[PDB]
């Protein structure tokens, strides 16, 4: 899902998502993290 976690780039999200939610990967949609 999309969040409100601000990001400039996708590789910023990926580890945050893996850490926090335990998701497989993350990607920066419209400057906000989308984890999946």
């Amino acid at each position: 899902r999309p969040t409100d976690i601000k990001c400039s780039e996708s590789y910023q999200c990926f580890p945050v998502c893996k850490s926090r939610f335990g998701k497989t990967n993350g990607r920066c949609v419209n400057g906000f993290c989308d984890c999946f």
